[PDB]
Order: structure tokens, then sequence, then C-alpha cells
DNA sequence: CGGAATCCTTCCCCC
DNA sequence: GGGGGAAGGATTC
């Protein structure tokens, strides 16, 4: 079982490197200004350039700007990096027909059969890495290992522009190594309740009784965590259809006024219903973040396909819904279409 | 800020 | 007891 796993590097920002070469070697930012106030908004994400300095996705515009007020800031155009992205995705193609498109910028090839051992992978990713820099100008990160999550870290540990390999001997080493905050899945809330545990390492999981641990953390990311333990994580690289098309905006003001808000509402819907191309849901929620950044929904399933009439009517219904049960004020509104015929 | 998958809990109808 | 499904949250990348 070998696993490769391509990662792109910084890739929003390096798509728009490409697009616009004399950016190369500048700290680039890619931003999404959510229009409240002059730079009110969040990074997206930036090149390394940037990051080194703390410029990094998920910090607000305005505190990136007094790190560095001089470096590039663009806008996020998320159109192009996706249609970037998928001819990248038709490359792969070309290594194996086993492909996992796992995001805009990741995938998993099961390359066991064109393939004979990890000196023959770690031969393959170059190829690959070639390829895409050659085809598309972008730099990428191979990670190659006996499993997903393995060849994820691995990318994880080559990046930027690398290529590595955890073979049988460091996967063992690992298990009792790694912090198990950098095991994929576990983000923040799930590492400081294995901390409680007492579970800084994947090895801990075994020394505690299961029922403790999915009490903890949930059936599903116990069993994983244990067969990860184990050497035994085994998932196949699997072919991911979209199950829902949603969008959300946010609003120049918080408000709780149903007719403030519509305007926000028909919006996503209208992109919403762009996005869908010829598929048709059963099912609709109106998902509402809250002025102390919470998230609130409230969706119906219908026994047939949604127009974008009957989209529109039950839209504000399940808008009421949010309005009359929560007190608080609205910051983003939008929807999310699911459940395809 | 943003898009989406998977998972968890609760509630429900009913054999 | 338990299957099957929906709803509303929680959590991750
Ligand atoms: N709007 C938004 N987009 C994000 C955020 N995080 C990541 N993305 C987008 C932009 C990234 O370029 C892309 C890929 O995610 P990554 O985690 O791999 O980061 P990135 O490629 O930028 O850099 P990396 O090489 O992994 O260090 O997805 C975020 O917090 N907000
Ligand atoms: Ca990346
Ligand atoms: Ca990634
Ligand atoms: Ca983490
Ligand atoms: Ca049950």
């Amino acid at each position: 079982m070998i696993v490769l796993f391509v990662d792109f590097d910084y890739f929003y920002a390096q798509v728009e490197e490409v697009l616009n070469p004399s950016l190369k070697g500048k700290p680039v930012v890619v931003c999404v200004f959510s229009g409240r106030f002059e730079d009110s908004g969040a990074v997206a994400t930036a090149n390394y350039e940037a990051r080194k300095f703390g410029v990094k996705a998920g910090i607000p515009i305005v505190e990136a700007k007094k790190i560095l007020p001089n470096a590039v800031y663009l806008p996020m155009r998320k159109e192009v990096y996706q249609q970037v992205s998928s001819r990248i995705m038709n490359l792969l193609r070309e290594y194996s027909e086993k492909i996992e498109i796992a995001s805009i910028d990741e995938a998993y090839l099961d390359i066991s059969d064109k393939v004979r051992d990890y000196r023959e992978a770690y031969n393959l990713g170059l190829e690959i890495k070639n390829k895409i820099l050659e085809k598309e100008k972008i730099t990428v990160t191979v990670g190659i290992s006996k499993n997903k999550v393995f060849a994820k870290i691995a990318a994880d540990m080559a990046k930027p522009n690398g290529i590595k390999v955890i073979d049988d001997e460091e996967v063992k080493r690992l298990i009792r190594e790694l912090d198990i905050a950098d095991v994929p899945g576990i983000g923040n809330i799930t590492a400081e309740k294995l901390k409680k545990l007492g579970i800084n390492k994947l090895v801990d999981t075994l020394s505690i009784e299961f029922d403790k641990l999915k009490g903890m953390i949930g059936e599903a990311k116990a069993k994983y965590l244990i067969s990860l333990a184990r050497d035994e994580y085994n998932e196949p690289i699997r072919t991911r259809v979209r199950k829902s098309i949603g969008r959300i905006v946010t609003m120049k003001r918080n408000s709780r006024n149903l007719e403030e808000i519509k305007p926000y509402l028909f919006r996503a819907i209208e992109e919403s219903y762009y996005k869908l191309d010829k598929r048709i849901p059963k099912a609709i929620h109106v998902v509402a973040v809250t002025e102390d950044l919470d998230i609130v929904s409230r969706g119906r399933t219908f026994p047939h396909g949604i127009s974008k009439e009957t989209a529109y009517s039950e839209s504000v219904k399940l808008l009421q819904k949010i309005l009359e049960e929560d007190e608080r004020k609205i910051r983003r509104i939008g929807v999310r279409f699911s459940k395809f015929i």
C-alpha cells in the first residue's frame, strides 16, 4: 500500500503570483474584504514571504497591514483558483485512476500498482512535481507513506516545495513521537480534550479504556486514533462527490430586521443557484452567523426538488424561525443546498 | 471570511 | 431494542 499525497504550495497566493509573476519574492496577502469598514475582513492565505512575519490565514487584514504595511494585498478570486486547481487534478489523474480530491488543493493517489517501492514512489513524486511546475508553474509538496494520514503528515513535514517519505520504520517512530495535535482531524478543540485524558501522542490512545476515550471525543474519532496508533489505519482512496452547494455573505451592519437581511439572503440564493448548475436539491438550510461569532441554522428537506421560487419563499420562513428562536443580531447570512436529485 | 465534509446528539415514527 | 431519517450543532481543513 503506497499512497502519494499532493498539497499545492500557498495555493491562492501562488496562483496570484502565476497570473502576475512580478509579484514573486514580494509578500503577497490574499484577502477576503467584508465591506463592514475599510480593510474589514480576513486573510485567506499569504505566501511564505508574508508568512514568516506572522501574516497567515485567519488573521484580520487590519492586523496584517500593521505588521506588513507595504505587502501586496489582493481580493480573493476563488473562481480562478478553482479552475487552476481542476487542471492540476487532471494531470494527477494521469498517474493513477485511484484519486481522492480532498479539497481545492489536496489530492491523494493510490500508486500501489504503478510503483514497486518507496524509491520508485519518491521518483514518481519528482516526476509529478516537475510535471506540475512545467505545465502550470505551481510548486507543490508531496508526501508518501502507507496510508492517507501518514502521506499527509509527510507533506506537512516537507513543506513548502518538498517531498518526503515516511516508510514503516518512521511510521512506528511517529506513533511514539508525533505530537497528537499534528494528526490530521485533530483541531484545537480535540487537541485540548485529548490533553485532559493525558493523550499527548498517538501511542497514549492505547493506554486508555475505549469507552472513556469515545466518551470524550466521540466514537468515530476514537476508532480513528486507535487504528492509527495500532499501525492499522488503511482507509481506501475514494473518489469524492459534491453533496452540498452554498454561500454565506457578511452584512454591512449587524441586524435583526427581516427586510434588512433579505437582500443579502436573496443574493446568497442567487449565487448558490448559479453554482448549482443543473443540480436539483431536495434540502435547503438557512445559515446565520450571530454577532458573537456563533453559527445558527434552520433547514427543511422536501419530497421533491426545490425550484428557485420555493427557495426564495422557504428561506424567508427559515430566517424567520431563526429570528424567533435566537435573540441575537445577525452578522453573516446565507444558504446551503443539498440532497441532490 | 469563507465552503464543505463528516460526525454527534436528540427527537421522532414505528415495527 | 433498534432501524431509519431528519434537524440542529460541533468540529475540521
Ligand atoms: N477564506 C479562507 N481560505 C482559506 C483559509 N485557509 C486556507 N484557505 C484556502 C487558501 C489556501 O491557499 C488554500 C489551501 O489551504 P492550506 O492550508 O494548504 O494553506 P496554503 O495552501 O495557503 O499554504 P500551505 O502551503 O499549506 O502552507 O485554501 C481560511 O482560513 N480562509
Ligand atoms: Ca497547500
Ligand atoms: Ca492543504
Ligand atoms: Ca492541529
Ligand atoms: Ca438508534
